[PDB]
């Protein structure tokens, strides 16, 4: 700090390292990372080492800076210094992985940055791989969850699904489903003179069609076993066609 | 027609019948039909019997009154009087049936009256008992179809046909379909990361999910094998919706 070099660092920190070698041949290593003064003496006078400090409320802070400047490792502990809450790993290269642990030392959440600006999020992660997911791309963002095997991301146009599914190792593969709504079918009663039009084992309509050369709906209740209102009678073509939707 | 008695008829026709009997005891009628006089002598002095006529064009008219005064037959003929045209039959109860004939002594067309006031109307009628249909109800029409067996009147509505079928007996009977529209399928290459979108055995797009991170949309030509236009990158989320109608 008191007459030394200022070292750039991977995701917006700097080090100061000193200038000359101490006692034991080390270089005195300080950064001031988030709001802490971090403390550390390294092997070498480049910027790399690690750096450790101690939150107001006592949570540890450990940063590991890598020997060819390229990555800085952020770890956040328990004030314990065993139990491992959050880490955010950075690349040279500007692509950062924010992660977060559970009382367990289980891997809870994870934000991976991606080099030109594009992020994968996944969110409440569960003991057996599963979970939220978004992907923010440039311009939108593509929301979907989790497994062991894979994330899959989907977007929807009516019968259409489209989803896009992203391997462990990387992979894109890409689906697509068209599914149709569920239909009307109708029975015929000779005895009564009467349609009654089911969509998906709920009847819906009658529709009755009279002696007197007439057509009148009567709507089914929603639970799809008695009618309900009363007979409404047919006064030009549009009606029927309304019931038929 | 001189001193003689006034009766109404189906379907908005006078008859004059004679008061008295002639020389072989016969009634005589007169109409005006159209706009013909028409003649004949009948048994009986209430407005029952035949009356014939020649159009200006010589085109030979028979009107037939039945004995209770209940229906008026009447028939045009060809010049030759053997070669019938049409044919209106009215009812007691305001009911008709408009007939034609065609060059071989068939039926081309057949306009129904019914009581109330709704209305078959056949049209283009074919050796094979087929041709158009129109049924005139109150408010409103069904336009169909006709065969041997059956008038088939239909109403549509999207994926929904309504289907109204009237047997050569009077008989009402309905139907209905439902029938999903054509669904997009696709198929995914590993090999280019292309989604290839087909609709009826017609490619319409290829989607392409780049290493670069982001979606592009081609369209297929309406030949449906191979691309037109250029490639257009996609920029938010409802571009990508767009692509799955």
């Amino acid at each position: 700090m008191k007459n030394s070099v200022s070292v750039d660092l991977p995701g917006s920190m700097k080090v100061l390292v000193s200038k000359s070698s101490n006692a034991d041949g080390k270089y005195d290593l300080i950064a001031t990372v988030d709001a802490l003064e971090l403390s550390g003496t390294s092997d070498k006078n480049n910027g790399s080492g690690v750096l450790e400090g101690v939150k107001a409320d006592a949570s540890k802070v450990k940063l590991t800076i890598s020997d060819d400047l390229g990555q800085t490792t952020l770890e956040v502990f328990k004030s314990d210094g065993s139990t491992l809450v959050s880490k955010k790993v950075t690349s040279k290269d500007k692509s950062s992985t924010e992660e977060k642990f559970n009382e367990k030392g289980e891997v809870s959440e994870k934000i991976i940055t991606r080099a030109d600006g594009t992020r994968l999020e996944y969110t409440g992660i569960k003991s057996d791989g599963s979970g939220k997911a978004k992907e923010v791309l440039k311009g939108y963002v593509l929301e979907g969850t989790l497994t062991a095997e894979k994330t899959t991301l989907v977007v929807k146009e009516g019968t259409v699904t489209l989803s896009k599914n992203i391997s462990k190792s990387g992979a894109v593969s890409v689906e697509l489903n068209d599914t149709p709504p569920p239909k009307k079918t109708a029975a015929w009663n000779s005895g009564t003179s009467t349609l009654t039009i089911t969509v998906n084992s709920k009847k819906t309509k009658d529709l009755v069609f009279t002696s007197s050369n007439t057509i009148t709906v009567q709507q089914y209740d929603s639970n799809g076993t008695s009618l309900e209102g009363s007979a409404v009678e047919i006064t030009k073509l549009d009606e029927i066609k309304n019931a038929l939707k």
